[PDB]
């Protein structure tokens, strides 16, 4: 049989994959005046913690660089993620081509290897000017991610943004105003874009677990008259009953004395 119990279910777990375009087309001046402030305001708005939002961060250009792994100290502690941004401001100058497909493939690899948290919202934030090394290859992997229930938000950065491609990879529809998947203003707009993707929702549900079969009833405690016997079973779940006692009779006892 089965056991029923109540529990509260929220969507507080979010695995957030921040993919940052560091290619030459972004440009150094844009890196400093636009990209770094965008990353700061974005990350400053995120409530990181072990049990809630976990940050992953990748820098893509000629190559890809995994900067922050899911679950690490820098992944779950806001101040530490911000220090990584500071390191990028001070020591990284954009150069090279744009390995956008490879960065998105890192997210695929997480899902494939089951590195993500099973119950977590999967959210990719892609910051780019929208000029990848291969247009179709980038669209293809983004599409595969969406098919696996990954949410994708695109933030436009860089001196020369291709809004057509950014909107395309974000899944914006032609003729529709206010695409909910693409922002190209400041960090405030980007934060407001991200908000509905990660808003907390708590509901009260009823849960069910299979307790498994019982072992056979034991013999009666007495060999005549009234007694008790029991049956047991392994605990296949915390809520499951494992022992059970009942009455039993073995005819009548003799009259003596
Ligand atoms: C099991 O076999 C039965 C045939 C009886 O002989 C049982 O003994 C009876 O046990 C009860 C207690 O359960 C006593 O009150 C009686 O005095 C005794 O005859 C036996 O255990
Ligand atoms: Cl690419
Ligand atoms: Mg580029
Ligand atoms: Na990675």
């Amino acid at each position: 049989d089965e056991v029923k119990y109540s529990e509260e279910v929220c969507n507080e777990q979010v695995d957030l994959y921040l993919l940052v375009d560091g290619s030459g087309s972004i440009g150094y001046p844009n890196w400093i005046t636009k990209v770094i402030p965008m990353l700061n305001g974005l990350i400053n708005s995120l409530s990181l913690s072990r049990d809630t939002i976990n940050l992953y961060m990748n820098l893509f250009g000629s190559y890809t660089t995994e900067l922050i792994r899911l679950g690490s100290g820098q992944s779950i502690d806001k101040r530490q993620a911000l220090s990584k941004v500071t390191e990028l401001r001070k020591t990284y100058t954009p150069y090279g081509t744009t390995s956008m497909t490879a960065a998105l493939d890192e997210v695929q690899k997480h899902l494939n290897d089951r590195v993500n948290r099973e119950k977590a919202i999967q959210l990719v934030i892609l910051m780019t000017d929208g000029v990848p090394n291969s247009k179709y290859r980038a669209l293809e992997v983004a599409n595969k991610l969406k098919q696996r229930n990954v949410r994708l938000a695109v933030i436009g950065i860089g001196q020369g943004i291709n809004h057509q491609f950014n909107r395309l990879i974000a899944g914006c529809r032609p003729r529709e105003p206010n695409c909910k998947f693409y922002s190209y203003a400041d960090w405030n707009e980007a934060v407001a874009l991200i908000k509905p993707f990660i808003a907390k929702v708590c509901t009260e549900v009823e849960r069910v677990a299979n307790c498994g079969p019982w072992d056979p009833w034991t013999a009666c405690s007495v060999t005549c008259g009234r007694g008790t016997h029991s049956r047991s079973r392994p605990s296949l779940h915390e809520k499951c009953t494992t022992h059970m006692v009942s009455e039993c009779e073995e005819g009548e006892c003799p009259h003596h004395h």
